[PDB]
């Protein structure tokens, strides 16, 4: 669609083309954090702080359950009532949808609080009564294990309860780190299974692992954060959130490329210019159209967002990519450092009176015109040449 | 002051309204980190790192103390002498005014530096002579007593050097990720509460329950991070940087609200488009501004910033939103996501025509006419309405 | 270059003048960071979770080691060949001529494959047969030493095996959080040294320790994040990514200075107008031209950046900037929040109608005519002034 020669003559660069990838129809798995660890096995040292961090717990978790049972009620009520919730936007009424919806899974999970509570390790995988499989994560037990059983005999009570104190706030501390947009907002804020983890030590790994997935076989997935999760239920006497985390599959955008565009400085009249355009371009069946690939994510050979953020180009710039290049935006190189050269299609497009140009089979430099902006390199006259530091081989035109 | 109807009819749906704080008259309370901690019980098998260590600290606060004598005396001399600072704006001349007003608080943290030294355990509180209470931070004695003393019998003379001297070298690395743009601009930079504990595990609850405050109760002002820390004193040989952190009150802009503004696709002659304004536009008395809401924290009912941050609004857009709707700013759609429909004040607004309406009121579809863009959908015709995949019950537009 | 006196008149006060530095000519120094770590205290408890980290560690470093072999295929076959990588910019066929050329030390680093496996802590020094120094890590060896040997009597079998499995787990999460865009892309990707840290508990004061360089005396280099790494060799049965870190030198730009400017509020018929230029401008020899702040570093005196990046100047602020402050752009003030007075060359430069002026040596208000904007205060008049809540002295600006 883009005309390349038109482009080359400009100083644009035809890459790298990559596939065009979209979030649909995730799949999900319950897992449950719990805020209040069992520490039977320091239960005597740690009265005093057991007792502030249950009431801390309490009054950071009773406003999450408030606002869930003021987002389930609107819709147990009747389909969401569009008279209770008074004002939201589409995302706002499909996310409570989703929420009550889900509903089922939060009672089958408050169903097993029992099993919950008593869990004494640092994840723990249950069998829930819908044959599911959920998560149970005891961070601050892991820390107990670790750092406090394996030496209770060398410490004395009083530091005892004083390291599980500093423990506890440490794990609340984090927790208030991490979850913290979701605990003010918990129907619409969606947190990343990396953000989550960092409630448990930044180790994703290790979550994704007892859920049933290895890291290493969805990182087009978790690279680009689409593994999300949103708040599914809050018990706040029991003291745990628990979250529905999403492994949503993704879908090849039909006839749909992402190409690459590589910025070349070009000479009019001996001067330096760099023509001005997005560096990815987005190819449909019959459009042309900008794509905002910051918020996506670009892998090795595909372009992966979690929505089709395709954004229309101005006219200029549509005259620009289709061959009327006089509307191209252009700009002066007053700086020092610019790509002068780049390598396509086996052929390395240069800009020789800007950068030195030389042949290796003869060490003669090659004169390129003051009316023409960018030259050609390639087999018909030379076979290797040097541009600038680099000397490289070169393919052929008729290619 | 927003015209909501033409608005609307152009596809810009009412959104949540939002108080507006600003920060004013702050609270100050002081804190003493110190870099070089009181390490007895290993002292013995540290002797060679430990001199290191001291060494690097006096080397890393020497230029600190340097340009914290700087301002002073430039105040001291005098009122900030304008001929020794040469150049310098509003917010510098005042930090160098607010530290030599918090001099005194600095003169007497330093009357207390045997007690600062003697501190053997990771957070202490001691009374200062002005009646004040100030916070000690010693991470690596915590460090120490949670995993070198409780196994002291265990480890070796050299093994015991070698781990501590990796402690030493990793706070001081924490250090300089944490305090690393204040220890070279001391009087201008400060540091949130969050990035100070990040040299303490990350925990700032620890660090706001010492100094007396919970942080669940304390979560508008912690959230926005405008709870700050500015330098107050360096001691090169005992080794600390002294801290006074801000806890700002909140004050309620008189008669100023902040409205949300939601996009909704409209279509002309078959086409999809969206409006571009900003998504949140304050409403002054009489006036209309733009707010730069990256830059401030909304809440769940409010919008907190630092400074008013009241930034003007082009003519056009001024005109588009009082009535003026043909200068809107406008967009075709070229994406498959775009926000369809919106519930406001009972009432959902709904493209029609690219989207499907239908009443399971009565079971029929919803046609809207081709020459007209959002179409109102309320009790009057049916009880309930599907728009896309999700159902939802309406008020009335008598309302 | 600029006019400093219209740039007062219109509001906008010279700053502070500031070096300009680009990196260049770097040095560079062999790390091995080793993914399968030394675990002979505790191989009995570990067998079944190392046998499966091993086989993750191979999964996660067979496309790496692929990947290399390609780009060194690609140059073995001659000096790049342009046919084989059909398409490339500039700086990826720049970085696999500079992957060939150290293909020499990762070839060395190969022949010290048994010396690498057999290190038994944190952090060790190998000489190397080319005379060079390179630093293994062995994180999960410091763990081990730190966690589980000093308490290895007390933890039974299954539970140093699932401690040991919860760490190699959490290992491979920082790995793949630190190392994720390189691996993906190994010769591209350049990877800072706090990045690479982050997989050795964020400690990077003991990496260049380790590698001959204090991390005080190289602050100039480290602040701005110039201390980038590279992937130079995967073995992917020995379980290691070797990287080779670069420490460039920082040339000063000849003749080229960065002017910072403030911007002051100035009266025209009363009203509060703020006039909109970059914050930082650069000065060549004959030349102004912007420059990116946002991707450089700003230091106490210098600016540094890894490249020139000297963007154009539009004509319209260079004629503002030359004298024709006409064209400048101005926008109104509606904010309670701007800078009132700046003080520049011992001359404070205020708004006398928007913020109160007094001298304190007759107690009368400075007054200034509504037919200017920016009023000069200095010791022709009054010796020491007020402005707003502060009072400063002043320099005279007969001099």
């Amino acid at each position: 669609s883009l005309h390349y020669d038109s482009l080359s003559k400009v100083g644009i660069i035809k890459g790298l083309t990559y596939n065009y990838k979209i979030k649909g129809s995730p799949s999900t798995k319950l897992m449950v954090v719990k805020l209040i660890p069992n520490i039977d096995g320091v239960r005597n040292c740690t009265q005093k702080q057991f007792d502030e961090y249950k009431n801390l717990v309490k009054n950071v978790l009773e406003p999450v359950k408030l606002a869930l049972n003021a987002m389930l009620d609107n819709v147990k009520s009747c389909c969401m009532a569009g008279v209770a919730l008074g004002v939201a936007t589409a995302a706002t009424v499909t996310a409570g949808i989703a929420l009550h919806r889900s509903n089922e899974n939060a009672q089958a999970i408050a169903n097993m609080k029992n099993a919950i509570q008593n869990t004494n390790e640092a994840v723990k995988q249950l069998q829930l009564a819908n044959k599911q499989t959920l998560a149970v994560i005891d961070t601050i037990r892991g820390e107990i294990n670790n750092n406090i059983i394996p030496v209770i005999n060398q410490l004395s009570c009083d530091t005892i309860g004083l390291s599980v104190g500093i423990k506890l706030t440490q794990y609340y501390s984090e927790i208030l780190t991490a979850f913290g947009p979701a605990l003010q907002n918990p129907v619409n804020t969606r947190i990343t299974i990396q953000a989550i983890s960092s409630v448990f030590n930044r180790n994703f790994d290790e979550l994704l692992k007892i859920m049933g997935y290895t890291s290493g076989d969805l990182y087009e997935i978790l690279h680009s954060g689409l593994i999300r999760g949103n708040i599914i239920d809050v018990d706040v006497e029991a003291g745990y959130i628990a979250l529905e985390i999403e492994f949503p599959n993704l879908t090849l955008v039909p006839n749909a490329v992402v190409q690459e565009l590589m910025p070349i400085s070009y000479n009019v009249d001996g001067d330096e210019w760099v023509t001005l355009v997005p560096r990815f371009v987005l190819t449909r069946t019959t459009l042309l159209s900008n794509i905002d690939t910051s918020r996506c994510t670009v892998t090795e050979s595909s372009v992966i967002c979690d929505n089709d953020y395709a954004l229309p180009m101005s006219y200029e710039l549509i005259g620009c990519l289709q061959g009327d290049t006089s509307k191209c935006a252009r700009e002066k190189v007053v700086s020092s450092y610019v790509p002068r050269f780049a390598l396509s299609d086996g052929l390395v497009y240069a800009n020789c009176l800007n950068t030195i140009c030389r042949c290796m089979d003869t060490d003669t430099p090659i004169s390129q015109s003051l009316g023409t902006t960018v030259s050609l390199l390639d087999n018909k006259k030379c076979l290797v040449y040097q541009v600038g530091d680099i000397l490289i081989s070169v393919g052929s035109y008729l290619g």
